[PDB]
């Protein structure tokens, strides 16, 4: 992001995906959600490295979830899922356990020879700790450095206090 | 084990209603993003009994009425030519491409969303419908959504 133009139309964009992993979220497609939320949780990351057949692009993709910046404690996300799940959130993006999560919130696989479906291995508890942490870095990471951001926060943080209470 | 491709079945009727969902709150970019994966889904669930399914199409039939002859001729020109790949990531991720930074609704029109959708769920109603005596109940679901997509 070069100038306050395209930081505004990424807001837009992650603005969009936030209410998309609302969307489902509500109608109980906890899976899709999660699969949305770690998204969100990448492309936030992307703008920290700096920039689909890219030949680093796995590179880019593990760098997008190490390069996300510390929650602060005592914030709103700290009273919504508590410290431990944020350490355990946070653990899963630098070991790239997040990749896993998010392949298996989407595809089948058989693992040993069972056969594993996202709706089984996605509980409601992990897709809204995901949502709010998705949100959380969103907030932190892009909001308040233009106007356009101020209208697109109200929104965004009605969904974090529905979801969180 | 039927009992393994009824859980493969449910999945996919699970990212059809998604997509729908999506679809139908005018997020057309992410209803596309799963609606393309259901057709790779489609295509891998069947083998395992780029998209290896691709529904027949019959003339004058459901699809061709809904989208048209012209719109699966360059669905299936996309999924042989690897574009849908590419149209799946340009659906779900920002990309900057020669300087200027592109965005998923920029590229991902409502047209092509309602196309996409409606070929998933041929391409599930052709490959895996009948296996099963449940494919039948969910497929009559399928048939409710295609109906109301269609219109």
């Amino acid at each position: 992001l070069k100038s306050t133009d395209d930081l505004n139309k990424c807001i837009d964009h992650i603005s969009v995906l936030i209410k998309d992993a609302y969307l489902l979220y509500t109608n109980e497609s906890f899976a899709t959600s999660t699969f949305i939320s770690i998204t969100i949780i990448e492309e936030v990351g992307k703008t920290h490295i700096g920039m689909g057949k890219d030949p680093l692009r796995n590179h880019k993709s593990k760098h997008a979830f190490g390069s996300l910046p510390t929650i602060k404690m005592g914030g709103r996300l700290n009273k919504a899922i508590g410290d431990e799940m944020i350490d355990k959130i946070v653990e899963d993006a630098e070991t790239g356990e997040l990749i896993s999560i998010r392949e298996s919130s989407l595809y089948a696989d058989i693992i040993d020879d069972i056969l594993e479906v996202p709706s089984e291995k996605i509980s409601k508890e992990q897709s809204r700790a995901l949502l709010l942490y998705a949100i959380e870095c969103f907030d932190d990471s892009l909001v308040g450095y233009t106007h356009h951001s101020f209208e697109v926060s109200e929104t965004t943080d009605e969904l974090f206090e529905k979801l969180a209470n």
